Parts: structure tokens; C-alpha cells; sequence
């Protein structure tokens, strides 16, 4: 049941911004590992004496990597005379974030009809303001409110119908057209110490509604058309094995973004391409489930995948779960950096064809049961 | 002439340690871009709750990449009970280094016969102590003195993997890349004043000035007894038409530090082919190629050393060639390794001075300043 109670006009996920120590090395690693193209830059070569920012794109997916230069380069500037292309940037905020959290997501950005309006209604509805609406070259408006921890939900709106003003397109020579099938951001998942207040706060200022489905507790906030999806986890203390949400909070120094789910238009090509590169600069994957798991998928999704595609799931380590309206293919990378905090999920959804409706197949809630049952039958 | 005035026994370059914000991402980018294998780790998975350190190797070349975890993980520890594998590591020193300089070299490590004596005689002879000698598992001794800026010269000695507490990387995770890079040839620092820098360093090491043979800078080279440890030092020349890039280094780096690392390849042509293949898919970019006239003038000076077939290969790969009276030098420079116009890498191969090859054979390319200004005027 979808009340469609959005308090302002939300369109889609627009980009994800990583705050880094060195944007160059993180970005080049991510480009190779994920098959994303360098598509825009704002840095010393574009006149930006404040921060270095490099944009990777794959389909509609936009990963932005930003790091601070020495404040001495911009010591003479003031906010009216700034050369930063992203006016919310702050040297001290950025260095604090990185030293506290390590490599991680600073902004979950959604496009909206009117960023100034979305900021005002949000703050009027309990949102903690982070950066006030600022209009960039009379073309784009951007505004920020706190989401959880030091993560901000960023509103961006365009008068027109090129990422942001001040960013230049990167030269063809430095833009090799990598592509492993990733097409768009499906959802972004946060970890917090307690679920209730985080939900009450975010649902409070957005009007996002709870999305139904079927060592943690979780719930998913969703926009009107359920294309902006924001699950949130809290830890369940007392279990035999220590909750990984708790281990997240410990290594991240509190709440933050836990993982990003990237939709692929062909999850088999994506996993083949990423797994080719795991040990030559790309990303590692979580240990595959036992073949037990895969023997039992026939009874579950033999309706939906052939024996060959089930066998191909076993090669790549893919997981499969299923709602009452669709089926979900998913796999999880290992942590993206030094700490056991942020990781990436690759997914592909099958079913619920209207285009495809959001969250088709759910988010993998069934795979807790099927993992313990598969590990218990592989031991036998 | 060479007085062999080393004040303690110095063997070879042992490793170079980068101080990072995230060691994983820098290390994986460097591994792909340079063709270096992952060979040892010290991190959470090895019991290290303080720092994450990852070692890449190519031949004898050792690149160590280190970043701090959250201090909270090691709050109960004291130096006697530390789990850091590198006892000189300090959270606050590391974060201060990285926020001041960005990505850069913290330690230039040379192996010596006895690290304690090397430290003792060093500070006895004016060296500013950085970390006193510490004996690692009764096997390795480690000591550090200040070199220039926030860079330290690190002494390592073995009584008999990399260091105690570093584990070998699982072969599944250790893919055997190799583009021909074999060892560290020399390491170059930029300082605001050359004279006092040389006086200091030559002062406490006993290294002697290595003899070589209007634009840029002034520089000089300190060398160990057998001239295998080579440390050039630069200072800017102010007042010129074009900004001294030593001066631009100092500004963007917030003062003195390591400018570039020169890596010896056993086949510069293969190395440059392999690196240039990956420039746009996660690797390193190279400085603009010299004009074709630079290569037309190569026959008159090195036609005696390289065939037309080897001179043509130099021009497609952008390699530069210089020559003193004892040997011939092939060299090329990368673009900066990260966000700031500070540290970069040089690939080199030396031709001649066999008796082994003796150090510095062919010089360091000082003649390429006259030949680059010439060629630009001829191609006009
Ligand atoms: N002049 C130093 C290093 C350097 C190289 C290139 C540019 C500036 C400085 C040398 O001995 O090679
Ligand atoms: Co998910
Ligand atoms: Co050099």
C-alpha cells in the first residue's frame, strides 16, 4: 500500500559523492574495477583551487570523487569569490569526514523539481539543514540536509531540460569507454544505531513511505513512484555471531552509508567482467554460497531461470531471491577500501513490467533463510 | 672522484612507503598501473588494529602503502602492547602528513648493516631523530631520522616476509603482474634551499656529491660508497620567465618533500608499452611527448648506441635519451601520481658502465634541458 505522500516532487537518483583523501587514485581504481567512464572534472585544470572532483558514469549511474587541496591555494577567496564548483564543500568538513570514517559516501543526491522548495519544506518538516540552496550560474540549484551520520541527502534541480556548472567534459584521450553492464543506482542503504528515530526523521521531512516486502532489523523508505529507495539497518545485539551492522558502526565511527546497489542490464556480463579484474586492481567478491544453495534454487526459481542460467549463477557466485511480483539476482563485493564498512551490491531485477516498477523482487530478505539452510545441507 | 666517506655501512634501497588516506585504493591503482604484485599485508586480518599496510613488489622494487584506521580500535593499547607492525607509525603524524601534503612518500628506506649504529652515528652527526631503533621480533631493527620536510630516511637491518607481522598475500589474491620494473634507482626531493639541505644530509650520512658532466632549478646528488643509494635534491631558481616547477611543487605540497621516484626497468620499451596501454583504464599518464625533431636530432648523439629501429621506438613511446661520458640514459616521466602537481614517477634504463653496472651510469638527464629547448625551437 503506497500512500504517495512525498512532500515535494522527487524524480530519480542523480549521483553519489565519495569524500576521499586522493580523488584521482580512488576514481581510477573504481573506473577499472566497475567499468565506468571518466566523464567530467573540476580541479586545478578547470580553475578550481579548492577541491578536486572527478565524475565517473555508467549508464545513468554517476559516481563523484572529491578531495580537498591545500587550503593555502584558496586562502584569499571568500564564499562570494569561491572557485569551488560545489559550493557546499568545506576543507575542514571534508578532512573531518575522511579521518573519522575513511573512504565513504558523503552525499546521496536525488534530482527534484525545485531544490530550493525541497530544502524549505524539508527543514520545515524537521530536516536538519546542511547547506542552504545555492543557484549555480542561474542553471542548477543544489541544497543539502542531513540524512544520517555525516551523510547528507542532496537536492539538485535544473531549470533547463553538463553535470554541474564549472565541471568540464574530459578529453576523449582520457575517456576510455569502459562498460560492464552497470546502468543505474537502484538503492542506497544506511546503517544507524537505532532504526525507529532514523526512520521517523527521514520519513518526517521527505514524506517517503515504507516499502513492504514478503542479525539486524531494517525498513525501506521510498518515494512516490518507488524509484528512490533508501533502506536503513540497525543492529540486533545479543546474537551468537556479532552483528555486522554493529561492526560497521564501530569501524565507521557511527552511522553512515553501508552499501550502494547498482543495477546491471546483464548481471552475468557484469560479474564476469568485474571478476576478471578482481586481482588486477578491481573489486573482490564475498565468498560464494555452497553448491547446496544452487541445487535448491531449482525448486525456487526454476520457473524463472533455465538450468543453464542457474549453473551460470553458480559460476559467478550470484544469489537469487523472489518476491510475489518479481525475482532478484544479487551479489555483494568485499569492502571498497581499508575498513569493513562500505561495499557495493550488483543486482538485476526480473518481473513487474508496467518500464519496470521499483523494488521488483525486494531486497534479498529471503536469502538469510536460504543461506543458513544451504550451509546446513553442505555440511551434511 | 669518490672519497667513500659513508659513516656507516649502507647496502641498497629497501622500500618506499606512501602515507595514504585509503591504502587499498592507492595500492590497487599502483598495482595495475605499474605492473606490481601484491606480496604482503599487515591489517585487521593479521591482527593489526592500528594501520593498514599493503606491499607491492616488482623485482627488487618495494612500494609500501599505509593508512590509519580509527584510533578507537586501538585505544586500549600502549606502545609496549601495540599491534602496529611498524612501531614508528602514529595516527596523528599520519593524518597530519596526508592533510598537509596529500598523497606522498613518508619514508625512503635503505637497508644497512646495523640500523641501531646507523641511527646512533647519524644523530651523533646532526641527524634529527624521528623514531629510535626498535628491534622487531628479535630479527629486524628499524630506525628513522628526518630527511627533508616531513620525509624520513628509514634504516632497516636484518640479523639473518617483508617485516615481522606482515603476512604473505594469498596467491589467489596475488596476480603476478610484471611490466619489467626491477628496482629503485634514485629518489629526488625538493627543498626551498639546496645548500643547507645538502649540508645536513651529507653531514649525518657521509654521502658524497655524485659528479655530473638557466631554466628551472639547481640540484645536486648525494651518493653512498658504491653509489647505489642515490638521492638528488632540488631547489627552485626564482625570477625566471616561466614559473619554477620546484617552486610550484613546494606551494602545492606545503613545503619540502619527495618529488619523484626513478624506477629501473630491465626493458624500458616493454615497460612503456605496458604502462601506456593502461593510462586510460586505471593507470598512469605520461608527460607530453617531445617534438619529432628531438628524435631527428637523436642520431647525431646516440646513433652510436641505438639503432634507427631503437630510435623509432623511442619516439612512439615518448622516451627521452641522454648521455654523459660513461654511459647512456633512457628516461620518461609520468604525470603526477595523484590530485596535486607534486610527486610523479620516472621510468629509466641505463646503458653502459659495466665492469655489474655502476650506479648513476649516464647521469640523470640534465642534458635533456638543453635538448628540449632546442627541439622545441626547431619544430617551430
Ligand atoms: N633535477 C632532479 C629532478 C627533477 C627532474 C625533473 C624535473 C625537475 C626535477 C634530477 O637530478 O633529476
Ligand atoms: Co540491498
Ligand atoms: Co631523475
Amino acid at each position: 500500500k503506497n500512500p504517495k505522500s512525498d512532500k515535494f516532487k522527487v524524480k530519480r537518483f542523480h549521483h553519489i559523492e565519495f569524500w576521499c583523501g586522493d580523488a584521482t587514485n580512488v576514481a581510477r581504481r573504481f573506473s577499472w574495477g566497475l567499468g565506468m567512464r571518466f566523464s567530467a572534472k573540476s580541479d586545478l585544470s578547470t580553475g578550481n583551487m579548492v577541491h578536486a572532483s572527478y565524475l565517473l558514469t555508467s549508464g545513468d549511474l554517476r559516481f563523484l570523487f572529491t578531495a580537498p587541496y591545500s587550503p593555502s591555494l584558496s586562502a584569499g577567496e571568500i564564499k562570494p569569490t569561491t572557485t569551488a564548483s560545489i559550493p557546499s564543500f568545506d576543507h575542514g568538513s571534508c578532512r573531518s569526514f575522511f579521518s573519522s570514517h575513511g573512504l565513504g559516501v558523503r552525499a546521496v543526491a536525488i534530482e527534484v523539481e525545485d531544490a530550493e522548495s525541497a530544502f524549505s519544506i524539508s527543514v520545515a518538516n524537521g530536516a536538519i539543514p546542511s547547506s542552504p540552496p545555492i543557484v549555480l550560474n542561474e542553471a542548477v540549484t543544489i541544497a543539502e540536509v542531513k540524512l544520517y551520520g555525516d551523510v547528507v541527502l542532496r537536492y539538485v534541480s535544473y531549470k533547463a531540460e553538463e553535470f554541474l556548472p564549472g565541471f568540464e567534459r574530459v578529453e576523449d584521450a582520457s575517456s576510455f569507454p569502459l562498460d560492464y553492464g552497470i546502468r543505474r543506482l537502484d538503492h542506497a542503504v544506511g546503517n544507524v544505531p537505532e532504526l525507529g528515530p532514523a526512520l521517523t526523521y527521514v520519513a518526517g521531512f521527505t514524506g517517503f513511505h515504507q516499502f513492504a516486502e514478503f542479525g539486524l532489523n531494517s525498513a525501506v523508505l521510498a518515494s512516490n513512484d518507488e524509484m528512490v529507495l533508501l533502506p536503513i539497518n540497525e543492529p540486533v545485539h545479543g546474537t551468537k555471531r556479532k552483528s555486522q551492522i554493529q561492526t560497521y558502526l564501530e569501524h565507521n565511527e557511527g552511522a553512515g552509508l553501508q552499501h550502494l546497489a547498482l543495477m546491471s542490464e546483464d548481471i552475468f556480463r557484469t560479474l564476469r567482467e568485474m571478476r576478471k579484474r578482481s586481482s588486477i586492481g578491481g573489486f573482490d567478491f564475498m565468498p560464494s554460497p555452497p553448491p547446496t544453495y544452487y541445487q535448491n534454487l531449482k525448486k525456487r526459481v526454476g520457473d524463472v531461470l533455465s538450468d543453464d542460467q542457474i549453473k551460470e549463477c553458480e559460476e559467478l557466485g550470484i544469489l537469487v531471491d523472489r518476491d510475489d511480483q518479481g525475482t532478484l539476482l544479487q551479489i555483494f563485493t568485499k569492502p571498497l577500501g581499508d575498513r569493513p564498512t562500505i561495499f557495493i551490491e550488483i543486482i538485476q531485477r526480473v518481473g513487474c513490467m508496467m518500464y519496470q516498477s521499483g523494488g521488483c523482487g525486494g531486497f534479498g530478505k529471503g536469502n538469510f533463510s536460504e543461506l543458513f539452510k544451504s550451509i546446513e545441507e553442505y555440511e551434511k
